[PDB]
């Protein structure tokens, strides 16, 4: 879905993703888009989250997080699952999880 609709998207960031300020410039790019969600690092080298947002903001941030990221970043895999659609966010920032 495009446009307005709202939809939440579960994220898996593969690559040189960790050490690279990957945390701090993904909230960046999500605030600057107006959306909601996380970013964590995982133990097993990997970046994930999710996004919560109208759809067309959602889908930008998704060719973010496939192309770009941090400077010093290099994203080598973007995996997505769970896409839906939603009537309500469920969160009300986006947050660096530690
Ligand atoms: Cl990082």
């Amino acid at each position: 879905a495009e446009g307005d609709t709202l939809i939440s998207v579960d994220y898996e960031i593969f690559g040189k993703v960790q050490g690279v300020f990957f945390r701090k410039y993904t909230q960046a790019e999500g605030k600057k888009l107006g959306l909601v969600g996380w970013v964590q690092n995982t133990d097993q080298g990997t970046v994930q989250g999710q996004l919560q947002g109208p759809a067309s903001k959602v889908r930008h941030m998704q060719e973010w997080l496939e192309t770009k990221g941090s400077p010093k970043s290099h994203i080598d895999r973007a995996s997505f699952h769970n896409e839906k659609v939603i009537v309500k966010l469920d969160y009300t920032d986006f947050q660096i999880v530690k």
